[PDB]
């Protein structure tokens, strides 16, 4: 019976789940690529001669440290995020669940 | 070059997300079959005659109206959590990445 609009909800959120998984699949495919094509690239300069860095390199390394920095404080913020992506739903779907089987079976219906 | 942790906190980053793709996975699937289990008892007392309908039947239709709304409330905050989960970090990793280029050329690194 049309008496809520429980279904289109539970559709609506279906629907961006279905979307958050494709997107999620895209997102660890492309970050693991980056992630070995950047620790393939420090392993090469991991065998750069100590001898061979001078003050140009040391200007990189100080800027690539301060650029890993923020780049965690910006992980980090999506690590709280996926922290949050429960236990009231289930309860709720539960009884709703059960009334549902009760108005059925007040009614004949299997 | 151990300059930084930028390997590891992005390896923490594409841990989550695999485990955040496998779990939406099981979210949709969970849901999928919720939405048509409930769908189809939906569609099953809908076809109750109406002069069947008594006070018991009014007292549930109020309850499951009652829980869609709060279901509703339930949803609307995943649906919010789902609209944080970026231009900032695709900026940063580029800057990063051009960096390790020219350290790799200053080097003769290909």
């Amino acid at each position: 019976a049309a008496i809520s609009n429980l279904i289109p909800k539970l559709g609506e959120l279906l629907t961006e789940e279905f979307k958050l998984h494709k997107g999620v699949k895209k997102n660890i495919e492309d970050l693991g690529k980056e992630l070995e094509s950047m620790n393939a690239a420090l392993i090469k300069i991991g065998e750069v001669p100590r001898e061979q860095l001078d003050s140009q390199d040391k200007l990189w390394a100080d800027e690539v440290r301060e650029l890993s920095y923020v780049i965690e404080d910006v992980v980090d913020k999506f690590l709280v995020q996926v922290d949050g992506i429960n236990n009231k739903f289930k309860g709720l779907m539960k009884r709703t669940t059960e009334l549902l089987k009760k108005v059925k079976h007040k009614h004949g219906i299997a």
